[PDB]
Parts: C-alpha cells; structure tokens; sequence
C-alpha cells in the first residue's frame, strides 16, 4: 500500500482510534471522485485504501472526519474535517504516509514521502 | 473584524507574507461559494476578511495558497494547499482567528476563538 | 521588549492565560541563570520579560509551566513543562516571539524572529 | 522496550535520521542523570534505550539534539535542541512513544502512551 494515514489524539495521548477517512481524487472536470474510505484501528493507522496499479498520478484529498470523533467524546470541536490536498505519483510512485495530530481546536499534518 | 487568518513560516522563522487566502460559504447546494480573498501582510496577517453583519451562521472554508508561497521560495512543497474547515458563529457572533504555521511537508492549524 | 512569549489552548481554542513564565541565561559555569518571569495575560501574552540592552547575546531557556495550567482545568497533562532553548542576538540584537500551542499529550513551539 | 522516540523532518518530508537523543532521569538532588542515549535509525526511530526493569517511575527528561541535524543541512536552527520532560510510571509501567516534528523554527511534540 502506497497511501497511509496514521492519526493521533493530543488530548487523550493516545491513536485516534475509528476515525473516518474519505480519499478523492481530482478528475478531469475538476470534481472530487470518491478515490477510497475506511476507519482507523486500534493503533489509530490506516492501510490498504489502494494499490499501486490504481494509485496513479493525480491530486488526492484526503478527508479526516475529526468532527464525529470528538463528538463521540462529548468535546465540541472548531473543525468539520481535517483536509490534505496533494499532488501525488508526478514523479513515478512513491509511498506516502499522511500523518494527523488532534485537538479540539488545532490540527497538525504532515506527510512522509519514500 | 469577525475573522483574522494569521500564517508563519516554520523554516524562516518568519510571518509568511503575501500569501493568498480565499475564503467561502457553504451554500445551500452545497457549494462552496466565494467569500472573501486578501494576502497576508508583511506581519503574516489578513484582516478585514468580513464585517459581522455579513459574517453569519454557516460552513466556511479557509483555503490557504501554500503551494505558491514555497514555489516562490525556491522550495518544493507537498500540499496544494492548506483548508480549514468550520462551522461559525452557529451560537451567535465571535471573533475567529484561524493561524496556520507553514512547513514544506507539513502545516498546523488552530483556532482562537473569543 | 525584545522578547514576547506567546501561549495558546488547543483544546478550548483560546489563549492559554496565566500561565506561568520562567526564562534562564546559561551562565559561565553552564548553569541556567534566573533572568526574567512572568504569567501570561488574557489573550495568552507575556510582554516585558527584558530590556534590550539587558537582553544580550546568550542562550535562554524559556520554561513554560504547562502542567499548572492543566491542572487547573481539572486535566492531567503529560509534561513536566514545555522548554524553548536558543541562542539569541549571535548576531546583534533581535526580536524574538516565541509561541507555544498546548493540548495535554502535545505541544507545538514556533519562533518568529524579526 | 517502554520508551520510543520517533522523529520527523517537516522540510524534506521524511524521518529525521542520525538525530542524536539523550534520555536523563531527575536525582534526588534534583540533578540530571544520564539515562540512555541513542541515534535515530533510517526510520526516524529509536527503540531499546531501556528495559521495563529499569525504567523506574521517576522524571525523566528527552533531550533531542536538532541543532546538530539542521546544521548537517546546512540549514541554520533556532533551537539548541528539542526537550520533552514528563513523570513516568507513577501509576506503574506504561510504553511511551515521544515523537517529534522538527522544522527549522519550530517543532511539535507529542506523547502516546498505552
Ligand atoms: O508518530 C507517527 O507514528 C508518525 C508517523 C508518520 C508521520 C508522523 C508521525 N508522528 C507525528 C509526531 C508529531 C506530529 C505529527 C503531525 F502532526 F505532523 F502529524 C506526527
Ligand atoms: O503566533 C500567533 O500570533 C498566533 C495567533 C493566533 C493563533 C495562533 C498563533 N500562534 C501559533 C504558535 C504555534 C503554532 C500555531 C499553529 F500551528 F497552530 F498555527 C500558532
């Protein structure tokens, strides 16, 4: 699997454990095409959302559905989503892992490329 | 000013200036109409955004123009762009500071609100 | 002042108030000399800690006791405190912001120097 | 092993490998102790600085030598180093994984404990 997302809870300190996650993928009209989904586990990671054959140049969003999650803890977050938009594959396929860190109020992204 | 976007540069330990920002409203197609725009000053700040007359209850999305910012830097950076994503003023007006701090492969984002 | 420290809550989304403030000079003997204090006020800032002449070139230690502030809000946090250390004015003198984001697992640090 | 150190590099979007860490415990004189000390690996990791014997409840203090890593990129930093102080086991043993986002000016720090 080429796209990772790990997601962690800055409150709790501990993995965002079942945290949505919706990937798009831009197509030609400009409109987000639902690319793949899932849940983060138990070690707030998420893997197999695609293969490399499928995972082909383009633009990905990934959508991080933070607002749900901290509901579910009966805190009221500022964010409906957390969002990461990137150019993906421009040079040949590449592995990248799309890290989250959670507050109610603030988020923190960042991207390891291999 | 109901909503002030504040944004830094994590590498040159400085604000980040003349960064475009393009904010929108969730309209009630969802669609995310155009809201307001600006760059950010010499001191990493946007004011005058909005006036809280206009500023009403709803989904607005911030979009922060990273990619531009780095490309001008000579630096190559991972994100197309930096989006917050929230739900204002839905228990009456407040004043929203959304503050981004700008790496390459990363942002953070949090929001000050009073 | 050449130096400012800055202090925001993550998890409530507003400035991190009353926070107490304690900044150091690495003396000869390479121990950290008490040099200024302060808490911070209520939009989260710490003004006044130096006079430029009495800020010289040096490293400082700003030391920022977070576990008081979360204590106080009857959460358990996971740090001692939160320490900035940096050489300052190695090259004449500047103006340094230091800014701390806090949640209680997690903290995020940025310098603006200017 | 319950203690990890994780690294990331926010500029080049990869592990930050090399970064030496140093791990001190407080003395009943209220001195540092050398603990442990290690590089992180290719993965930005460093495991084995302990065993669950002797990681005794205690403050425990994570220095993090970011100064050297930025300079060896001929990037100059802000900080002497990144350093993460915490109470540990005081409600018997745990594994804490420290991990840390490193940027010129700044950096974020984050603790997962289980
Ligand atoms: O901790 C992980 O296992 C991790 C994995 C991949 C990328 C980043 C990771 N950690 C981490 C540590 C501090 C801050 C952030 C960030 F907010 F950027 F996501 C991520
Ligand atoms: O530094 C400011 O003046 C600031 C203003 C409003 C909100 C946050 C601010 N500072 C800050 C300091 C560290 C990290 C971040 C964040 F990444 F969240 F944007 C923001």
């Amino acid at each position: 699997c080429p796209l990772m997302v790990k997601v962690l809870d800055a409150v709790r300190g501990s993995p965002a454990i079942n945290v949505a996650v919706h990937v798009f993928r831009k197509a030609a009209d400009d409109t987000w095409e639902p690319f793949a989904s899932g849940k983060t586990s138990e070690s707030g990671e998420l893997h197999g959302l695609t293969t490399e054959e499928e995972f082909v140049e383009g633009i990905y969003k990934v959508e991080i559905d933070t607002k749900s999650y901290w509901k579910a803890l009966g805190i009221s977050p500022f964010h409906e989503h957390a969002e990461v938009v990137f150019t993906a594959n421009d040079s040949g396929p590449r592995r990248y892992t799309i890290a989250a860190l959670l507050s109610p109020y603030s988020y923190s992204t960042t991207a390891v490329v291999t």
